[PDB]
């Protein structure tokens, strides 16, 4: 990360962080992918900054390995055009004698940009999901004195930006804010936990219970059961 | 949100947490887009966007959709004039050969550009409001250490941002100030609640019976409880 | 507020806030109308704007109403002068054919631009005072753990910005020192108050007796009470 | 303090501070009079300006009048010159049809510059010394909380911003460390106070007394003192 | 570190930090290097100070020790090909009449710079570990009211950092992440080293084992511990 | 430290504030000097400034004495040169009609900037050293609740800002690590001061006595020692 300074830094910066955390095919992620596709059109240069910059490795390797078999997909279909269609794998990689440095792609067809947009998103979509790296999900945990509201939203927005299916989503944010809550509030919840009636939202009534814990209140609390 | 930059951001993100936090309908919502409607004047691709990066997406879809029905009207209208005025469903949605992009739209008469502003003012006012997303007048919570003075202010801003009727949101307001207080709070509040008496506003005296939560003084009465 | 940027914020911005915490005809608000009003000369357009982003929209019409009364009296006076003077209520008020917009209103002579100074200002004094709305001097109250020379601090500085008669202002200060004091600090000044010598400054004693309050010393007292 | 922006805010800024907290005749204000004097040579419209924006407004109403009756002593030295000095009053205040505007005002010699820097800066320093304005050195105030350590350091600064005899500098220091500390620290000064030998310096014998305080070690000591 | 301004300052900055606490081999400094030497090409002159500026004085020699033993290497090859290569110490160096100043040595030919890179990046690497500079896989230390998992995610990020091999890497993690705990988690720490069941991630169970630490809940149980 | 702005501030605010808290022979002063002195050449007027502006008024004039006592040699030595050095003590000291202004002062070669950039530098190390001023080594403290670590840190940093002979520089540290400390540490330092075996580091010791002092569990302990 070093050169001094890019084109554009604050975008890669983020993705970079994103993907480390919420991974490749994540909701967040691919929501930034989906708005930087379409809006900042690119070249295949860009695509291998893009990738190479925001991607651990690893999981660039898997990712131009599979772009270059997207191209070849694509060179198969613009063969078999009726008119052909001028696109060779040359054009859609930015391998070649023709189409090498960013002055020769810039000059690339909307045709062949967008045929390279589309072969890139689905290659990114192919990039092995990770099992282990920072599966935020069941990483974010209660701070010793954090308020249960301000985690449990947390908790959220990273379910919102990690857990594709809202079902799923809900299950596992339910399951972590009891999981993953320090003790001070998972002995609220533990009573509560499991019974919660029908209709109901379970974190709501997460919140409810936990609702003083961390004041002056809870504190004289528990001052009373250290002496006592 | 990527694409590095575009011509103007800040509103667009502002409005974007406002609409999410207050609804598309609210004082404060409607408030911005007055503004911005009337001053800096839009063309049919600015509305485009700016409700496109604003609304959620099934909020976005209803937008369209009663926009697209308001330019009908109006062009029944052009149609109906005496004389005829030359301003096409073309010109009014951004849609054709004639009204595409923006150096077209840049083009348009402010007879055309005024009859857009009026159309989707009203179309932004058909959308239906949320009974779910963050109806913030009752999402806003005391926090554990939370002065209940700050609380309370934190309240109103945000009544006066969402609710519409000044009548209402006093009752709003008052209710709340007792239901979203913190535990410490509620018990000073609880002895006083219901027995205001009139004329004497009730969150001010709200605020006094809690004045004194949350210091040295309080914390001493409560350690006496603790042993006690 | 929206409409991206205009040729000046921040002193719009400060003004808005001032007229709604300290009132249009307070020392605060009189000073920077008196400031900027004598430097940075204005047409009858910037004064629209002026009060249009800082007053209250009652409170604007109001001033609006009010120009335009001074206006005509302008008008009568410019009529009956000898010579007579080229100036009509079209051009004081910035409404009509040869005086509509910023590139018309440009060309004023420093008569006219006068002329519309000194009727803004008196109109801005005709602005009827709020008795209601935030009236700072009563709103302030001690946060539960502000040290009380703070308080005080801020407390003077507002009145200062909103009392205008010196003598006065001090009743007010000293009055409103004990009566918006938290309960810490209240304990400490009733046994005081109303028994202040004269000579002596009647907060200064204020500052002396509440000098402790907040420290480790005042809080190992009260839990000698506590526990007492 | 409004306008916009002029072509130099800062200083204006700082300095309008202190002279409010430290005097006219201070030995800050002296300093940065001395530096800005010597420095950006200034015309007769910028001490007016210089002057205007940082003497409370009595103290400007004292300044100007001197600073006439100084130019008029330079006129009778000019007059009396051999050869004679071709600057007039006028010349020198910066008042009338050849020495009106900046532009005019622009074209003096560094002789009359000189001249009036020589009478302005007389005239400062003729400005009656506030027997009551923020005598800042009786205005700090040790905090609840504020190490003292960071007290002293606060006062000595103060004192050496506004005291200027370093000899009675030195005592005022030391009666105001302890008789502006709080009550915290003034219990461990007492004792000392008035018995502090000859040779070791008195604020360097209070510091070591007071260190300590404020700590966990002191709360314990007091929480002792509560049960106790 | 003065002189104003440079082309370039923060990375020179940061590495400059980087070599002082992780090590001028460390995985951290070895991968700036490589994305600042594949990235902005340099020149001898650049290299001169890019080490010059992030290398201790003393590291700094051995560096360029090396880097000239590593020119005469290559200029050994570049006179032994066939063709020869037309490039002499002096050019590697950049030393001499011919290429001294940045002015000559930008006119270097990529075969030159990339040459020289080469040879800058073994020479660096020959640079001696320290065995006693800032080690900071040992010198990060729980402060006294961290939150465990802070301090873990700050040891490993170090440990990723200055630690190559994966493997060591994380034996170190867990043998400092008991061994520089604060007293308040060792505590909670001691009774589970040694006993961690395989398959479980040690960290993983320090961090269950100290949660809570540092709340009110911690509080409490220590105050029945001094009452007790 | 008036005049708006210079075409630098930030170096000459860093090196007045190095000078009194190190002193002007102080390591971290000297390198200062060097660093700019052989990198923004300099002309006799700059040095002028750079003294003026970070030595204390009694400490410029001795730099200025010397300074030209220096060059009085170096005059000297180039009258006594074979061939004779056309630089007069006018144009080593930039006084005179030829070289007075930046201007003229701007045409030195580089003969005469060297020379006097010698001069300058021994005319430094000349100023005699404070015996007095700010003694950083002995005027940081440690704070009431800053942890050990972070004090001991400062404190060697303030070392190696201050005292040149590493040998004394360890002593020093060891000596003060102990006697500036507060009183909850010194208690653990005290029993451990002097019995520290060879080999093992001296500071490294007192702060492993000292972890864990300002967290919960030390604060419990006290709270047992204020009960019994």
């Amino acid at each position: 990360e070093a050169r001094y300074k890019s084109f554009s830094i604050k975008m890669l910066k983020d993705m970079k962080e994103g993907v480390k955390q919420y991974g490749p095919n994540s909701p967040y992620m691919r929501t930034l992918l989906d708005s930087i596709a379409h809006g900042h059109r690119l070249i295949p240069y860009d695509w291998e900054i893009l990738a190479k910059s925001s991607l651990s490795p690893s999981q660039f390797l898997q990712f131009k390995t599979w772009w270059i078999d997207g191209v070849q997909e694509q060179v198969r279909r613009n063969r078999a055009a009726n008119p052909p269609v001028n696109i060779d794998a040359d054009q859609l990689l930015g391998i070649g004698q023709n189409w090498s440095t960013i002055s020769q792609q810039a000059l690339m067809q909307n045709e062949a940009i967008e045929q390279v947009r589309a072969i890139c998103l689905r290659a990114w979509e192919k990039i092995q999901d990770p099992g282990s790296t920072c599966p935020s999900f069941n990483t974010v945990r209660q701070g010793s004195k954090e308020p249960y509201p301000d985690f449990v939203a947390r908790l959220q927005d990273v379910a919102q930006k990690s857990i594709a299916d809202e079902k799923a989503r809900k299950v596992i944010v339910e399951l972590m804010a009891y999981e993953n809550a320090n003790p001070e509030c998972q002995s609220a919840i533990k009573p509560l936990k499991g019974k919660v009636p029908a209709g109901s939202d379970v974190i709501s009534e997460y919140v409810k219970a936990c609702d003083g814990i961390g004041g002056a209140m809870h504190k004289a609390m528990l001052m009373a059961q250290a002496i006592t």
